[PDB]
């Protein structure tokens, strides 16, 4: 009845969602592109999608940003968790994932670490806002670029290796769309 910790809660689906939020955002999903996108993949595939935000050891607090790898070594490794968890407790599951800001940090260090048997289950990332873009060229590292797909609008500046938020940084409503479109697709 309650959102954001289907993996955790069971029964398996066919497909798994594991979506990682921006700072200060509420909850598993967090309240923006997470939702929004876990809600067109349920219209989309209904009956078939497990959504699982990474938390609580990951807080999305704003000075984590600032950590090396842009995020807590906790949210790495809660994240890495779920999708170990995800291809072990659901053995027929296709995972696609995401993340929004601090959460685009969370799922390149914790895919970046991921075997190559458990990144095969991950068919489609989206990054919205991703901080790590200048640094990781444009991808998760250690994973395949075309398994990724970054929203980065223009004028977002966290895109070019800063923290500066500006207003772009809130405009990826417009995106979720074709975001769900191209974890689809992939599946």
């Amino acid at each position: 009845l309650t959102g954001g910790d289907e993996l955790r809660d069971g029964p398996c689906k066919p497909i798994t969602f594991i979506f990682a939020r921006a700072s200060t955002e509420p909850g598993l999903l967090g309240i923006s592109t997470g939702p929004a996108v876990c809600n067109r993949l349920k219209l989309a595939r209904s009956g078939d999608v497990a959504c699982q935000g990474v938390g609580p050891r990951y807080t999305a607090d704003l000075p984590s940003n600032a950590l090396p790898e842009g995020t807590s070594q906790a949210a790495i490794a809660e994240a890495q968790g779920l999708f170990e968890q995800a291809v072990s407790k659901c053995p027929d599951t296709q995972i696609v994932a995401g993340g929004y800001s601090q959460g685009t940090a969370v799922m390149n260090g914790a895919i970046k670490r991921l075997s190559a048997d458990v990144q095969d289950k991950i068919k489609g990332v989206v990054l919205f806002g991703y901080t790590r873009n200048a640094q990781e060229r444009g991808q998760i590292a250690n994973f395949p670029k075309d398994k990724v797909k970054v929203y980065c609008a223009v004028g977002d500046l966290v895109c070019l290796g800063t923290l500066i938020v500006a207003p772009p940084h809130f405009s990826y409503l417009s995106d979720t769309g074709d975001a769900s479109d191209f974890l689809l697709s992939q599946l």
